[PDB]
C-alpha cells in the first residue's frame, strides 16, 4: 500500500469515507436550512446566519476528515451528496428540531466510527475522533437542545413573537 | 441639438424626464409618511427615521437622472409633484406595504425605460439604468418584503407591542 | 406567487437552481483534486492549496446565486451532488486541463443563462450574471490556459522537476 | 514503592525505560545525517539543519518519557546509545527513507507501548502517548513520505540539480 500507511485497516478508511460523505451531507442541510430563511415570506435573518455558519463548520469537518485519510495512507473516495429531505423547513422551531437529529445521527456516526477504530486497536484513529469531533458533537447537541427548549417555552410557532425575539436576543 | 448628444433619441429623453417626476414623487410619499409616524399619537420614532432616509435616497436618485439627462445632452423639462394618496398611513405595517407598493411601481417604470433604451440601442442608459437603478430597486423590494412579513408575523397592527418592538429591534 | 417577484419568469428560476447546482458540483471536483494533491505519493501542497481555494470561490458563487434565487422571489430547489468523474487526477497537468474543461462548461452554461434572461427581458437578471460571473469565469478561464501552456512548456508530466518547480515558483 | 506510584505496573515502567532509549537512538542517528550532510562533498546545509533539527526534537521526546517516568513514581534506568547503522548515507534521497523507516519503527513501539498499557488499565499513559507521540509521530511520517516522493519525481540522486533544487525550495 502506501509508503506511511501503518495500522491503518481498510474497515476503518472506508468508514472514514462513509464519514466525510456524511459530513457533506449534512453541511448541504445547513445550506438548505438558510436558504430557507433567508425568503421574503420567512425572512430571520439570525436564523440564516446561524444555519450558513453550520454548513461551513460541517465542511470544515469534513475536510478536515479527508487530512486525516490522507495523513495515514487512506484514499478518499467521493459518492454522491445527497439532497436534504426538504426545502421547506416550516419554521425555526421544526429546523432546529430536524437540526438536532441531524446532529444526533451524525454523533451516532462517529460512535459507530469509534467502536471501529477501538476494535482494531488504533489509537491514533480513536484520539482523533475524541480530540475533534465528540466534544464538538456533544457541545452542538447541547446547544440545540437548548435552542429548542427555549423555542417552545416562548410558544413557537404559533406564538408570532417569539421566533423574531429569539432571532434578535439568542441568536443576534 | 446640444453640441454633446449622440446616440440619444427623444422618446429617452422624455422617458427620463418622466421618471425624474416619478422619483421626486416616491421622495415626497416617503416624506408624509415619516410626517405621520412623527405624530404624538403614533410615536414610532425609528419608523419616522427610515422612512425619512428613503426620502432623501430617492431625492438622490432623481438628481442622480438630472446629471445623466444633463450628460447626455437632454433637457430637463420639471413638472409638478403630486402629493400623496393620503396623510394618515394608519399603522407601520400598512406603510410598509404602501411603501412595497410605491417601489414596485417605481422598478416597473425603470424596467419599461430600460426596455425602451435597449429598443433604440442606448446601451450607455441600459447600463446606467442596469448598474444604478435595477439592482438597488430589487434590494428595496426584498427589504421591504422582509419588513412587511415580520410585521405580519408579529402580529401587526392588533397586536399592540408589534410595531413597538420591531421599531426598537429591526429598525433599531 | 411572492410578495416581491416581479419580471421574474419561471423559467429563469429553475435555470437559476440548475446553475446553483452546476456550481456546487464544481465546487465538489475541486475539492476532490485538492485531495488528491494532498496524498503522500503526489504531495504537491501548493496545487492541492490552488485547487481549495477554486472550490471554495464555487461554493461562495454557488451561495450568491442561491442569495439572488431569493431576492428575486424564486424559490431554491436543491438536487443531488454528483460525485465527480474521477478520484486519480493523474497529474498537476491533467488536472489543470480538467479544471479548463469544467470553468469552460460552467461558462457555457452561464452564456445560456444570459440568452436566456435576455430572451425574457430581465436586464437584472442579465446584469447580475454579466457583472459577478461572466467576467470571473473569463478571468479564471484565462488563468487555467496560462497554467496549462507553461506546464506544457515546461515538460509535465514526464519531466519530474517541471510540476514540481511550477509548484514552487507559480502556485507558490 | 514510590509514595505517589498508583496504577503504575511494572511492565509499562520497562516499557517506557525502553521507549526512552528508543528515542536517545533516534536523535544519535539524526546527528549522524546531519553531520553526514556538512561534509565538503556533499554540502547540503538545509539537508542538515532539517535533521539537526529532527535530533533536537528526538531529544525533547525522550526528556518528556523522562518527566512522564519520574512523575507516576517510576524509576529511569538507562541503558547505552547504539551507534547509528552507517557513518555514509549516500544521498538526500537515501537519507529519508532511512528517517522514514526510523519513524515507523519508532512508531511501532510506540503502538506497543499504547496496548501495553491498554492492557494494565492505565489511562493516563494511554492518553499521554496519544496526546503526545502518536499523532506528532504520524505527522512526521506523513512529512518524510511526502519528501520522498518529491525526491523521487525529480530524479534524485541520478539527477543532479534534484537535491540541490529541493534543499533550496523545501527545506529551504
Amino acid at each position: 500500500p502506501s509508503q506511511v500507511r501503518q495500522n491503518y485497516h481498510q474497515d476503518a478508511e472506508a468508514a472514514i469515507n462513509r464519514q466525510i460523505n456524511l459530513e457533506l451531507y449534512a453541511s448541504y442541510v445547513y445550506l438548505s436550512m438558510s436558504c430557507y430563511f433567508d425568503r421574503d415570506d420567512v425572512a430571520l435573518k439570525n436564523f440564516a446566519k446561524y444555519f450558513l455558519h453550520q454548513s461551513h463548520e460541517e465542511r470544515e469537518h469534513a475536510e478536515k476528515l479527508m487530512k486525516l485519510q490522507n495523513q495515514r495512507g487512506g484514499r478518499i473516495f467521493l459518492q454522491d451528496i445527497k439532497k436534504p429531505d426538504r426545502d421547506d423547513w416550516e419554521s425555526g422551531l421544526n429546523a432546529m428540531e430536524c437540526a438536532l437529529h441531524l446532529e444526533k445521527s451524525v454523533n451516532q456516526s462517529l460512535l459507530e466510527l469509534h467502536k471501529l477504530a477501538t476494535d482494531k486497536n488504533d489509537p491514533h484513529l480513536c484520539d482523533f475522533i475524541e480530540t475533534y469531533y465528540l466534544s464538538e458533537q456533544v457541545k452542538s447537541i447541547k446547544e440545540l437542545g437548548d435552542h429548542v427548549t427555549n423555542l417552545r417555552k416562548m410558544g413557537a410557532p404559533e406564538a408570532g413573537m417569539a421566533e423574531y425575539l429569539f432571532d434578535k436576543h439568542t441568536l443576534g
